[PDB]
């Protein structure tokens, strides 16, 4: 309606000072985002000046005995581009009422690495690459699957244009530019090789907040995939039979490689990378995470074993 | 029909400075709203300024008896989202022509408790929570229920986002701001267990006006499903078959409480209510009533009764 | 399409002096508003200063004879709530191209009975209640209205809220801002006892004014149901069967009531009425009634 | 809905100086267009200050061996009309990591040509003409088309109005003027013979610039058919059957041409173009047409 | 579709000599007809002769579940209206294993009132009167509800005829042949005031079989709305509002009357023309036979 | 449509003294039967006396091997109802082209334990009892599912009535009277408690005729649902949620347990069942019986407690049970088994 949309547009720095703060966090399948809105005195920048929360985690799959109170600590501010103004999102990591993280929460053992003074003073980078597909909400086929199925690698959807060969891309534009306002580094969007498919990059983006980042634009994403009436899956494989998906790509450089001085540097660190069990090179890729996987422990895990391990 | 929107938000302020008072009141059930509207000469900020109205309650299930007129006090100013610039909402409560209370306006007595000097030196705020559930117009289930019916307690819906687990969040997100810009105390919203089901909480808020605030906030929360060609429902058991729905729990602080000691005079607390028969505890929990009741009730037996 | 928007919300104050005036009468059935609009050099608000015009009275049963002209006076002005800008709407009332008025010109007797010197001094006030009914264009039954038909006198539409109780508010809010925007002396709304049934009241509203007035009223409300896409009525019984219709209780005073005391001046216009602060009294045409009112509390000689 | 295009319509200005650049390639089948977009930390008015990118050649049929990677150089620059704003379209052409040019890369050898000194120094000017027609989606048939069949060089449709007559209108002006606003040199547009069919011109454009500025007002047109949910064609037999196209036809001038102007300047060159086989030349690259036009009456020798 | 209505309308009688046999019971509520269906060797036509049968009452709100099983006794034979041929319908009542009637038996006492022989001597006839209404599958409202709703007593529709007035006459007329032919004693049929509103008439039928013949001819007429697509209700209130319904009028006579009314009118007044059919009779004949002032 | 139908129905006897038969088998999975006809020289009534035929068995999950070829072995013959005249169904059994039934066909051993004479003198009877589901094509819910969802197991479906209650009718009446006419021993028919779902009994039936007129049974059902349009399903849970679904309950007797004396006889068979339970579970928690008790893995009935003779009910196959591995189990285990 255009009476409904102007009460959601409404500024609110017109008729006080409160503001509207969106918490946010991971669910109990690692892949769930959940939210809720609580308001606040004023605006706010720093995550530190933020109240604590909490809510039911017997009812997202994260408290399942007699305690099902689960505490919610603010980490990262982005901007709001659903609520506009001096509104807010807030990305939280989820503990127990005693102060112990769950199982669920990845964020905690990534920001432990990252404020290793070794790795902090390494300015890892890092570059996501997401793929995703949006998907009919009734059938949960890919939107512009064509009457006949799979179309196969070599098509004309890949970066194209027209209404017979881009799906969503209204989705897609309006997410780009969202992130932008948010405060997200994106870097970049394209259409990939199936209908209704496509991907965004973000990066460079420092440590631990690479993470904060990329689950605020799957969040700003999903929530925008909402509004359209459309769904979301950045499952690697969301329908079956034959089907085209990238992955999770990761580029990742330290402060020594990107001062040259150390191209060697960029080599012993794949060099460690194949010492654990894919890797390619400025910086380097990872080709071994799939669209799914939680981005803390993707992005934490390529620090650690180049900085930190020793076999 | 882009005419029509283009005149239903025409700014009057461009005219002359006459305002749109939208006079609110407490049907005859206890839980229906009813408004109508008047102009008034000029901006309002202080209800005992406004004048008294009145409607025909042999409309609304308040007057049987001979004299079908009932009359409407002003108690709380509002700010009206829906009309903008000056123009205000006005909860009031009903009376006869005599001067008395209706049976169905609770505020009176309520006003009354919170007026005593025992009570009002303590201060009592209120945390209401307000569940409910939207509901499809012409089938009457909630707005993205499953085919195969009762999802259970554990589901995507709770505080979920997408198109398929978030419904109706135009509806919520419109209401949050509306009762912001209103002068509402909202303090959040969450999406609850079921589909289409959701929870805005208000206050901290001083004494009557917790009632007050959370009768507008309904108001405006219907107005806007009435926009949205949607049903909405406050009942804790909204459709036939399993639901889980919460109820509207009520926390509830002295000055007391909020300083020095607070344990004390909590756990007392919490004992006379106890004494009088659902109460857990900063302050302390209680749990489709009206409000003015439950607030009122909650400071009285704590403050102002004695076994 | 929002192509077609834009031309209609053109703000001609941009681009010239020129004004449109939409020209508006009572035809021949006594209820059916009709109108038309013209061009003219710029701003006016004084309605003696408008031309006259005319249209042709055995197209709106209005001119039988073999002289089918009927012409147009000037008599009131509003602000144009649709063209907006300085573009303006003009109630006129209907005259034989010799001069005399229409036996469907109710105003002209009302206006005499307002321009008596007796009545003018005293400087009747008016409150109009105009209640009415929207009708789906299709079946011609209320909006909203229930599959199992007339739900009785005692339900939840008056003064209702809500997707199953109020039907049609967008177009009572519309018309009320339009109605103040004009410059009418809208003075309240609500939602009433059937479902699509609504009532809007008008004043205080001075002598002649009254009539002007309600009759601009109900052409902006006809011109918004027209938008919307939906048929209005204002008779009293809308529709078959059973059916509650409060009325039009127009209110009055004159100068005389207002002042100290009055209260005798009340006591005495009641009689009169009967016979033949302010007082009420119990589809009709507004320059009717209004006038009645005036002639019989200060004219008439028992 | 309305929600969403706030979100496409953001103004980034207002949140920092970074602005989207969309990197526009020609694909694989020598009429596809491809595109994507990356953010770059400030604005660019120089292509040669933009960085080069790459893609993956194996899905637009433009890289089959074990490196399927292909290099985009960026070689002109437009104002992005969807995007607004600071943010901008980027004219690419393709190449393999090696180095080399692709063989559906005809701008290379095009810019050797208007950069060799006997071409540069005349400055040659071209005249594009480009016919398309729109389609339904589902039916692939022009928008328009009658129950019936093929109607004819005899219509309605050429340079016609009215819902019956001129079809995809919203289309055509809403290209046009984004055309404009992204600096491309549209200078008209026409209906044509077909219903839903219709062409733009382009030009005077200078040397290679006009083969970038067409492939950009291709991309823009179908960008906005995209959004229209409608296909375009700029095949010269876009369905079976009988059917009326004109082509690509090419303006040519000189600045020989231009100045005195001698007429005789254009004699040769049209006598040249003869041997191998202003004034016009009768979906093909205009990079190809408007360079080999160049070569042949600039470099060429008989 | 042909292909199924063809496997339908087989003629068993061409391949053997079994039947089918429909057994028909009142469910818990009281109003709620149930059925179901087992092969016999042979054409029956003495009720007596069939084997007893039983169902889950846990199932029909008649039994609990830790010890559901409920007994049918065969107490009525017609000819099946829709398997046709030798197949037949029968009329049963319910008791537990132990040999006690179900609270919701009605038949059981109305049977012992009519086997007494200050009754059955008496042969008393019964003429019943069932009103029914025709609902819209989807909206729950009558068949040809007008658009503006409750119309009044006074209308086009009753005993109407016209696309506009006489809503679902293809079920009452298939009710009507399907009733004969089943050996139901269906004495005649009306339109009613309403829209969507019929009224059958059975009779007269002799003492406990007047009960057997009206279940059965409910049945018959429930099928037939199955087949229809339509709802039906026998509520004298089938929908919220104004509604002009008859009532349950009952006809009634012995072999003394028919040969008097006035003590029999007498008697019923303290406690001619005068819920569950074998009730209403039984307690008429126990009224005006052997009741105790 | 009216002119597709009567070249369906043209009776082929006018015409000449072929017939057409429909062999059908039982596919890869277990559940899925298959069929395809052909035509024969003139009308057969002894299966013995039908030809083999074969299919692709990579095409039904039913040769992995190089050797695709799959042998069918008629077994069984009833009246075909949709063909009609002298045209017929015919059960088979499946083989490799060396002589082996495939690990599939379950009929084979079955054969076997009935054709033993211990089995054979003591003329087991079978009466099994086959649930399902009729399922809306488009949603995969079933026919008549309520906008809110599930309804309970206290409902007006079992057994019901009218349009609002009994969904499918049509397919169940066609299909009892087509299992009459092609010579299954079909006993009786019910609505079941939730909606569109139904059951239908055949019994008694002798021996390995019982898997055969079962199989025959659901050929027809599969049948007809396609005639209408509509999904049907023999699964425990065909959706998903609370449902009450039954299974295939077996009733059983031997010649003795039906005569006098009886029921010490089915007291005995009882026990040995028990002693085998987890044998049989696999196949088809903890054991036990009586005559009123759920959920009993075996069900005696108060009538032939009351005779002191009749038979008794295995209450633990589910819906989707080979009949054949069922009713052979239970002779095996009770005739020829020794502990």
């Amino acid at each position: 309606m255009s009476l409904l949309s102007d009460l959601i547009n409404l500024n609110l720095s017109e008729s006080s000072e409160k503001i509207i703060a969106e918490y946010i966090w991971v669910g109990g399948s690692g892949m769930d985002l959940r939210s809720k809105a609580r308001t606040l005195p004023g605006p706010v920048s720093d995550p530190s000046k933020l109240p604590k929360w909490n809510y039911d985690g017997s009812s997202t799959n994260q408290a399942p005995g007699q305690d099902s109170e689960v505490i919610l600590y603010p980490q990262a501010i982005f901007k709001d581009p659903f609520r506009q103004g001096n509104n807010i999102l807030v990305i939280c990591d989820v503990y127990t009422p005693a102060g112990e993280p769950l199982p669920t929460n990845k964020r905690y053992n990534a920001a432990k690495i990252f404020s290793h003074p070794d790795v902090a003073a390494e300015v890892p980078w890092y570059g996501i690459e997401q793929e995703y597909t949006l998907l009919q909400k009734d059938t949960n086929w890919p939107l512009g699957w064509p009457i006949g199925g799979y179309p196969g690698p070599q098509g004309p959807y890949y970066c194209g244009i027209g209404a017979d060969k881009a799906y969503g891309r209204d989705i897609v534009d309006a997410h780009y530019k969202a992130c932008l306002y948010a405060g997200i580094n994106i870097s970049g969007i394209n259409g990939e090789v199936m209908p209704g498919q496509w991907e965004f990059q973000v990066g460079p983006s420092v440590g631990i907040s690479a993470g904060d980042e990329i689950w605020a634009a799957r969040y700003i994403l999903e929530r925008i995939t909402e509004i359209a009436g459309v769904v979301v899956s950045f499952d690697p494989k969301p329908i079956p039979g034959d089907w085209n998906g990238a992955g999770a790509h990761t580029n990742y450089s330290t402060k020594s490689m990107r001062e040259n001085g150390g191209y060697e540097i960029i080599k012993k660190a794949i060099e460690k990378l194949g010492l654990r069990h894919s890797v390619r090179v400025g910086y380097f890729e990872d080709r071994r995470p799939s669209s799914n996987m939680d981005p803390y422990v993707v992005t934490s895990m390529i620090a650690e074993t180049t900085l930190l391990w020793k076999p």
